[PDB]
């Protein structure tokens, strides 16, 4: 036997950081969950009980906290790049660092219409994420994403003209509910190293803001022919607005809301134009995926 | 043997309802999860296989959908009262209906600064809940609550002057992080029946709004001596603002954020006044509970 | 305003303990999650920022670990009694300790048909639990439970002769699937203190084993008329087998498995006697509860 | 813009099937969760609102139930192959079917030492899984796995001789707890189509049984130098025992159990040789991955 592939490190490292402006009193908080997995000349740790090649996962955890102490943790694309670059530069035998960051929302509270200097609310479990792959000799590959953005529209969704055969029961509809959890990923041009990442820093927050705004506006305004057709419009708009993105990927559940026929009870009319009460379906769910690039 | 207590019915009934203003085009959505459990002269279903006394849980589910079709589903205090009253009035042998409703957030989207007529976002997993106990001859007992309201303040939290003995390691602090998930419950005066509930309908949304506003403002503005002292201030303010509430109950985790001593690494200073990077603790957690009434 | 009720302490305290027989080499592991909440003369911590009455939740956590070091952690009824008794005896102003323990399964591995001396498997997420309420002057109230015991029978379940009215669509059946997650609780006679608990120690493991055996055998062998009728048989048998139990409580979901009519496709027969493929329903679920005592 | 990649279908399809031997009365149950995603000439559904190319996700769901009715659902490698082959053969424009199956445990109950004919227990949340990729012109690629197999050993785990630098605090140890959740995957030789899969059917259950037995025996018996060294031994043994497997992959968390120094309290000794009470750590966790092939 032989090792064909190997990576190891520390997962689920919870990190908080505070910035304190001691001139204004304004405090800003950041909270994330970090995973760092390393690759390199480590096969002997598996094959020969050779722990000399192991940078302990416990040491990787310490390094995450130290790096957060020594650097801004925002945007997460930059933090992940600094952290990944540390491992491949520090250790001659480590050749790749794979950094995943989940950013948790701490939105400043408005109290009596004024932003509070040091109080925050988790406005929803929506995440901003990065996957930063730092590969010696191959630069820095960044995928940025938003996930767990849960939305619903009560009309201006349609689904008709689909294939109908002996497996088909689904009625065509010209007016349905559409609800999803948005998972949207934008894949950056390869960066040569930390300098090139730093040269583009403002684009990270700006492209995340664009991706979110385009997702919400397209969802709300598209008289949707399908999940497929609506998600493609989101992707093409995001590509049009940031030349440093190569691809946009959407992964969208179709979280079904079924009509309830109540006509068996006192002739109640609750279908078609009279549909008011629906049964949200926990499972199963449509799952629709696209990766869109430049033609 | 004998039945000392019995209740049964349907749990986890997911319900959606849409209101459509066909004059303005504005659509409004409501989504909840409903549980209805019945009590009454039902012991023989347990003791003698006597299913004649069982209103099938499947029929309870149908009744939830029918009631939602025939009535507004807001405020949940009213909906729960209508639903509970249905079972004790319809069935001579059913003497109590216990209705629990969890209300899910669907907040109207703002697109280009304008409220969208039919698109919504789940802004966080915060819930508004009711427990409505409709008991034949004993009226309607309502407990209203907000839950899963997750907040953090980065300073203006203290914890000192606690008991110190041979079991104590905790350092006193005059400046710490405080984070919790707010579970706040207000218990209404007993109502005689549906008419009395209906006579107070506006107070339900108003008292929920008060409970939330008081929670957020007190949390943000109290230079906290403890979770105990801060939560008591929230309760006393809510009681002062609604005479139809008898008690306010808070159940608050203390979601700890630990300092990380980094002085072992290049003399890094990350404690006390220099604390920037913290380790959020998933478990264990302080758990602090109060029920506050009028003196 | 005034404090009507108050309790506080530490939740979600994960504890592991190992016993090592250094004569046989056999090691035995225990893992639990502990919650301790205290009551007593603590209202001033809420009303006057008086932290002098607070035994810090951090100190409660330390005390859990110290108590586990100084005592066996099995059976959990005894451990919870020792832990609760510590707080009301140690602190003059603490008058109640409420101890909840969840016991996690670590079942010894059988390797090549021989029990391994120090390797364990989590055979399912089934829990053994206790709630121990130690109240100064009122002794020790223990509720023992098993929970998350997930079972299914593919036949010998029936449901007919239930109430049928204008809310009813459910077809009577003489042959259905029955599946549940068993939550069974047995409530002990009040104990005067730790000595009386210790005098009954063997009964705790024996009564848990009885409750589990009776649950499984009754579920498997009862040609069930309803969840109600089957659960009552379990309760009456457990009461018959342990005179120191006062009540037995079951809380059982009816985890529905729906027939799928496939007759629309090539006349496939998949209902009634021909039913082979079913759709497990995640929600909603029947929820059936009983408390059974001696007549 | 252009579609670079696209797949869609139905996720989270819960399926139950019963087999009834009407000669012996013995009933056997199967429960799974199925996902089917299709690829093919479907880009116009995204780009031009062309629903004619869409086999509705609802129809994919119907097809899963119909296929389960018409075929055995075991082993899952065969069921997934039949299901995937259906879509690429039935639809000229569908060129790939990606079938993921999670198999849920329903283990026959033993009542009074006799196997019960129709009663089952979920002995733990351990899963048996398949990923079956059926690609027109490229045959059938199967990855088999077991997941959520949670184990602990209380000794005969070591971790020393790892890299020590200015980022390192971890003490070397010659005796620690090792606990993990086993995720093990074996990747089959490419199969030309359904006939070749069928020709190997007995090997699926046999190789799953081998993978589980080798995992448990190696974990229990290896005086472990690291997670790396132990998992490699499992992989090399599984490869040695089934020539139709090309690779074995393990993904293992190191679920840490920390010593608790209690020497601050009455000089209690709970470290090193005296360590009895430990603090299970929910997060962070080491994460160790290998893919092993033939040299
Ligand atoms: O088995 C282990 N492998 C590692 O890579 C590691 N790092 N810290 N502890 C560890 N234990
Ligand atoms: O066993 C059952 N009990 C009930 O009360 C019920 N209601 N619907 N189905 C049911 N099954
Ligand atoms: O606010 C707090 N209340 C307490 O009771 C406590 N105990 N430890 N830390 C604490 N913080
Ligand atoms: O938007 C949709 N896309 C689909 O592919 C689909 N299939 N069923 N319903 C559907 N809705
Ligand atoms: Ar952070
Ligand atoms: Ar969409
Ligand atoms: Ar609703
Ligand atoms: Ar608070
Ligand atoms: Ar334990
Ligand atoms: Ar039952
Ligand atoms: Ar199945
Ligand atoms: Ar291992
Ligand atoms: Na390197
Ligand atoms: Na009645
Ligand atoms: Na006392
Ligand atoms: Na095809």
């Amino acid at each position: 036997s032989a090792v064909k592939a190997a990576r190891y490190g520390k997962d689920n490292v919870r990190v908080y950081k505070v910035h304190k402006d001691e001139k204004t009193g304004v405090q800003t908080v950041y909270e994330m969950t970090v995973c760092v997995l390393l690759e390199g000349e480590i096969e002997t740790s598996y094959t020969k009980a050779d722990n000399s090649v192991i940078v302990a996962t416990d040491s990787i955890k310490n390094t995450i906290y130290i790096t957060a102490k020594q650097n801004p943790v925002t945007p997460p694309e930059l933090f992940g790049s600094i952290l990944g670059t540390h491992f491949i530069e520090k250790y001659n035998h480590i050749h790749a660092a794979h950094v995943n960051i989940v950013c948790h929302r701490w939105t400043r509270m408005d109290i009596d219409g004024k932003p509070h200097p040091h109080s925050f609310i988790r406005d929803s479990e929506e995440k901003r994420n990065v996957q930063v792959d730092v590969v010696e000799g191959k630069g820095i590959d960044i995928k940025s994403s938003l996930s767990g953005l849960t939305v619903l529209k009560s009309t201006n969704s349609q689904f008709w003209g689909f294939l109908r055969d002996e497996y088909t029961t689904l009625k065509e509809t010209w007016d349905r509910i559409l609800s999803t959890d948005v998972d949207a990923t934008w894949q950056w041009k390869n960066f040569s190293g930390l300098q090139e990442v730093r040269s583009h820093v403002p684009k990270f927050d700006a492209t995340w803001a664009t991706a979110r705004e385009v997702t919400l506006k397209t969802f709300a305004e598209d008289n949707s022919a399908s999940v497929q057709a609506t998600m493609y419009k989101m992707a093409e708009q995001i590509l049009a607005r940031q030349q440093l993105i190569e691809t946009v990927e959407y992964s969208l559940p179709n979280k079904h809301y079924f009509e309830i026929d109540l006509s068996w009870h006192k002739g109640l009319q609750n279908t078609g134009k009279n549909a008011e009460v629906f049964a949200p379906q926990s499972d199963p769910n449509g799952l629709i995926k696209c990766t869109v690039g430049r033609s």
